[PDB]
């Protein structure tokens, strides 16, 4: 044991109702929204492949100049209803906003700062209309923060002298004015994401990690904060100096999801992934031809992946300038929704359900011991193997959509065939088992 002040304070998942709720949600989605829409990816006539919201670094842009970008935010499509529209229809639970991205520029109207939407032709609070809207929708809202922030000078990347020091600490101090802020202008609030906490600079000061996470928790009853804004006495991240995962959830597996075979370890924590549509685009870039963008199917086995493995899944979105979303996104939303429609008891408030992975697609368990199997791949052999856990036999399978009875064959002592539907559903599919565990 490494002795640590500023290590782990959960031991194992948080089971109030605030945090089972996080976790019954199961779908988000995710908005990434700032001035890097307005130029989506391109400066002075060269497109950049990187991230969007990264385009200042890309284009080396100095901070004055970026945001002048203020000066055009007039987004007159946008209409928060609209948008929480789109949220409940795609079946989302919650959404996760980005508050203020490493740019700086804030989407509300900060009083610690003039580089807000206040200070737009538009003017008006784009995150308290979020807010409202979702709430109305019965969708719950998580704030992205970065603490990382190009737009204010007293930020540092490492402490290599007094003043540095100095400076640091005014900028953390200007980081908790925020903080607070967001937490009491906006209390319906239940999440903090964070992003920008990888320099030496904060693994240096994991003290304040701590403090923020203390702090919010204070402000905001149940409020849920991500493994990804702390660091230790050590700089570690995420997870403390002695292995313990830090905040109430891990997120991470943006690009790579869990193993289904080998890393059954993250069964034992809530955790979040987070994805984007193409390769690696968050905010808006106007050329989705440059990478690999997935198609909906490719989304929904990401979805049920997540929850087959005990995690949350959040699909982002970067919406336009002009506060529409674009038409891949549009089309997205709308099929996921379709599917979840149909589907989405096998996802909505489900879990591992500790059977061996088998190739045909994925299990997830309810809240009464229903067994999901969820068939991504369809066998040319119309027989989806099933290896049941010692003491666990399967009494019955069932058509999710319709209650058609599937028959069941015992092959072997632990193994059954549950048959494919007399008819191919013609997309990926439910069959709900009804198993019972020796006594």
């Amino acid at each position: 044991e490494i002795p640590l002040k500023y290590g782990a304070t959960n031991e194992g998942k948080r089971q109030d109702p605030a945090m089972q709720k996080f976790r019954d949600n199961r779908l988000g989605a995710f908005i990434h929204w700032g001035l890097y829409a307005i130029p989506g990816g391109e400066w002075n006539g060269k497109v950049y492949g990187g991230a969007a919201e990264w385009l200042k670094s890309w284009a080396k842009v100095p901070a004055d100049e970026w945001l002048k970008l203020m000066d055009q935010w007039n987004p007159t499509k946008f209409d928060a209803k609209k948008w929480a529209k789109m949220a409940k229809e795609m079946g989302t639970k919650y959404v996760k906003i980005t508050t203020k991205h490493h740019e700086g520029f804030c989407l509300w109207p900060s009083k610690y700062t003039k580089y807000t939407v206040a200070n737009t032709p538009y003017k008006r609070d784009i995150l308290g209309e979020l807010v409202k809207a979702y709430n109305d929708e019965g969708i719950d809202v998580h704030f992205y923060f970065s603490v990382m922030d190009w737009s204010n000078p007293d930020y540092r990347y490492d402490i290599k002298s007094k003043e540095d020091s100095i400076a640091f600490s005014r900028f953390l101090e200007f980081t908790d004015n925020q903080l607070k802020e967001l937490a009491t202008r906006y209390p319906t609030v239940k999440d903090f994401w964070f992003d920008g906490t990888w320099d030496a600079s904060v693994k240096k000061n994991g003290w304040w990690t701590a403090h923020a996470e203390q702090m919010l928790k204070e402000l905001v009853p149940g409020v849920a904060i991500n493994s990804r804004l702390r660091a230790d006495d050590k700089g570690k991240r995420h997870f403390d100096s002695n292995g313990r995962l830090m905040g109430d959830y891990e997120s991470g597996y943006e690009r790579r999801l869990p193993d289904p075979v080998k890393d059954l370890k993250v069964t034992q924590w809530d955790w979040e992934a987070c994805m984007t549509i193409p390769e690696n685009q968050w905010g808006y870039h106007k050329d989705w031809s440059l990478s690999y963008v997935k198609t909906p199917i490719e989304v929904i086995d990401r979805i049920v992946h997540a929850v087959s493995m005990g995690g949350n899944m959040v699909v982002n979105f970067g919406p336009q300038a002009d506060g529409d979303f674009r038409p891949e996104e549009k089309a997205m939303a709308t099929a996921i929704g379709k599917w979840m429609n149909r589907y989405g008891k096998a996802v909505y408030a489900c879990d591992y359900a500790g059977f061996e992975k088998q190739d045909w697609g994925y299990y997830t368990r309810g809240k009464n011991d229903e067994v999901y199997m969820v068939v991504f791949n369809q066998p040319y052999s119309e027989r989806l193997i099933v290896k049941t856990p010692k003491g666990i036999t399967v009494e019955k399978a069932t058509l999710l959509t319709t209650g058609e009875d599937i028959t069941v064959v015992e092959t072997t002592r632990n193994e059954y065939n549950v048959s494919v539907p007399k008819k191919n559903p013609g997309e990926p599919y439910v069959i709900q088992l009804k198993v019972r565990a020796a006594k």
